[PDB]
């Protein structure tokens, strides 16, 4: 039996502290191939960590293929290879591209659909687990105009890093230091904030009536580019702002509809929030 491990890296599609991302070609198929620093060794720790527990397996899930620990002369060298999706995130996806009715629903559905994956325990199965980081760039854009979320390197787990999450994204509990750290629903409620942001982004990039915003990133109005946890905190939690909803979606039933929904993932009070499952049906119930 020859095991063919040889992976061709072709190019590099992404660079950050966390390390690197590298298109890479395996047997004739791309795959993408995250080499971590030794800064974010330990967000390759949790993830193998999660797919040692339970090898998830959902079309809205980036697809696991493999994890590589290396032994190197002088360092250790760790590998996260997956599924390659070739549009890219949705961050990149939605710069330069405008939707439609139905492709802004069903990129927004299929996110909502890999997040409850995410959150639900099945006995027989997987554990409850929340992913606490989730934005536009930890989403990848599929041929299929369906989305699929990345990145469990902060992902907690629920039966019975000194990474946090990008402050952007950070909820007003995470903000104020007032998370019930012990309890596993605190945590799926952070990811509901968090989803009601990339709500946010997706919608304004969909046309009603020949009209369409420009791609901005939550918050672009009221903090700085790298903002700070303080600049954050007196945003979301002292002056208790929220993302703008335009004129302009009122005048569209689906603008409306996802106007509404964006809302309840945003209250004060995390366990007033909508549930991932509901935010399934009241999108199904969308056009
Ligand atoms: C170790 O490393 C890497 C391996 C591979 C890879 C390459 N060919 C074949 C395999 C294979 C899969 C499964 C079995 C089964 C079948 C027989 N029995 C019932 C249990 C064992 C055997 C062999 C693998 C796993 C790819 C890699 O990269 C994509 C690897 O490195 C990350
Ligand atoms: C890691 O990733 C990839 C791996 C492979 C791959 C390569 N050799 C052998 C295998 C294999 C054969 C047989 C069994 C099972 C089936 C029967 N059961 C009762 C016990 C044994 C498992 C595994 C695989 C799956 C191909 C891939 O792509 C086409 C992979 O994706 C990049
Ligand atoms: C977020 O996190 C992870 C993501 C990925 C991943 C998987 N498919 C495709 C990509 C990708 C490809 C291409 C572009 C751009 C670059 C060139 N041009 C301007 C348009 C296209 C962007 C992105 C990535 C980055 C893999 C990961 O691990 C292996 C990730 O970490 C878990």
């Amino acid at each position: 039996r020859t095991v063919a491990r040889d992976i061709t890296l072709l190019e590099c599609v992404g660079k950050g502290r966390y390390g690197e991302v590298w298109r890479g070609s395996w047997q004739g198929e791309n795959v993408a191939v995250k080499i971590f620093s030794s800064r974010d060794e330990k967000s390759w720790f949790r993830e193998t960590e999660l797919y040692n527990t339970v090898m998830l397996r959902h079309e809205n899930i980036l697809g696991f293929i493999a994890s590589d620990m290396t032994s190197r002369h002088s360092s250790t060298q760790l590998w996260l290879i997956t599924h390659y999706h070739e549009m890219g995130s949705l961050y990149d996806y939605l710069q330069l591209t405008t939707l439609d009715t139905v492709s802004c629903l069903r990129i927004v559905l299929s996110i909502a659909s890999g997040l409850a994956h995410l959150h639900i325990e099945i006995f027989g199965g997987k554990p409850a687990i929340a992913h606490r980081d989730l934005k536009s760039k930890n989403i990848l854009v599929k041929k299929n105009g369906q989305c699929c979320i990345a990145d469990l390197g902060l992902a907690v787990m629920h039966s019975q890093n000194p990474r946090v999450g990008t402050k952007r994204y950070m909820a007003p509990e995470v903000l104020d230091e007032t998370i019930q750290v012990d309890c596993f629903d605190s945590y799926k409620r952070v990811d509901i904030w968090a989803f009601g942001l990339v709500l946010w982004e997706v919608a304004r990039r969909m046309v009603s009536n020949g009209i369409v915003e420009d791609y901005k990133p939550p918050f672009y109005d009221v903090v700085p580019n790298d903002p700070s946890f303080e600049d954050m905190r007196k945003v979301v939690c002292v002056d208790q702002q929220r993302p703008n909803i335009p004129n302009r979606w009122f005048s569209d039933p689906t603008l409306t509809s996802l106007a509404k929904l964006m809302k309840e993932c945003w209250y004060q009070n995390p366990s007033a929030r909508l549930t991932a499952l509901r935010i399934k049906k009241t999108l199904t119930k969308i056009d």
